[PDB]
């Protein structure tokens, strides 16, 4: 595990709302029993889609990514977080984040920064007109930034301490 203290990379656009597990990673892909990669099912059907934003240069190489609300709802698979690391994402920004994913995300190294809606609607306006835009997620001071722009974002305290500490 590596311990998360900072993170930059290019902003992902992501504006699809109420994303559930099987979007993130298809069931089909959930039989394989090894740990190897699970980048290649991360949002796999939507791939399908030559214009789906994570194919776009150079989104396609994006580290954090800007979702909708409700990202990760419901019940969903500890896949959901393998397959968003093994894909290079370090940060998830959302206005509300499905529970189990939520805790399941800060159990395996990623952050899953919850941010204020008007603030998600500033980053992907930002992002999308100046697509390589990266983003900053400090976890020390709680704070996102890209370009000029600011904002705080929350995140509970155990799951800031299993992260900062790296844990397994």
């Amino acid at each position: 595990s590596e311990a998360f203290h900072t993170h930059s990379g290019i902003g992902v656009p992501l504006r699809r709302s109420n994303v559930d597990t099987d979007q993130i990673i298809p069931a089909v892909f959930l039989k394989r029993v090894t740990r190897t990669g699970f980048e290649d099912g991360l949002f796999a059907g939507w791939r399908s889609d030559p214009a789906f934003v994570l194919n776009l240069s150079p989104f396609d190489r994006g580290s954090v990514l800007v979702a909708g609300p409700d990202f990760g709802t419901g019940s969903s698979r500890e896949h959901a977080v393998w397959a968003l690391m093994d894909y290079g994402f370090r940060v998830v920004i959302s206005s509300r984040f499905g529970d189990i994913f939520r805790g399941n995300a800060g159990k395996a190294g990623l952050l899953a920064a919850e941010v204020a809606q008007d603030d998600v609607e500033l980053l992907w306006k930002l992002i999308e007109q100046s697509p390589g835009l990266e983003i900053t997620a400090n976890l020390q001071d709680r704070i996102i930034t890209a370009a000029t722009v600011v904002l705080p974002f929350k995140i509970d305290d155990h799951s800031a301490w299993r992260l900062l500490e790296g844990l397994d």
